[PDB]
């Protein structure tokens, strides 16, 4: 029934994410200075300290606009990845699969949580 228990879920998820060694590309900024063309190529960077950042600042209003940013890091990553074998790459689809795997209880707690405030 919480509205606002989604936050605190999403806290220790990222949490979890970052105590994960597949995480660690993805945890700041891909640099440019190691990717020089990385810009041609992606629009939106996107990384799980900027996420933390941005859902301790209070600029989420919801888990799902949390969960189009976490998204956007492994599409990122699937859109400059030169091989689907990469290891980058493949951290990615490795830690898009447990955050999937865990924001979806989250996801549909704080839906259902909204239904009942509005019945
Ligand atoms: F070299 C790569 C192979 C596969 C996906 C991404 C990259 N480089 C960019 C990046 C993203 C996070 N760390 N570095």
């Amino acid at each position: 029934y919480d509205i606002q228990a989604w936050k605190k879920q999403c806290e220790e998820l990222l949490n979890l994410i970052f105590q994960c060694e597949d995480s660690e590309p993805f945890r700041q900024p891909v640099d440019l200075l190691e990717y020089p063309d990385y810009r041609d190529i992606i629009d939106t960077p996107m990384d799980f300290a900027t996420v933390r950042e941005t859902l301790e600042a209070g600029n989420y209003e919801s888990p799902m606009e949390l969960c189009k940013d976490v998204r956007l890091i492994f599409s990122n990553s699937k859109a400059y990845t030169p091989s689907k074998r990469s290891r980058i790459y493949s951290m990615s689809l490795r830690l898009s699969a447990f955050f999937e795997e865990h924001i979806s209880s989250v996801l549909s707690d704080y839906k259902s949580a909204l239904r009942f405030h509005k019945r």
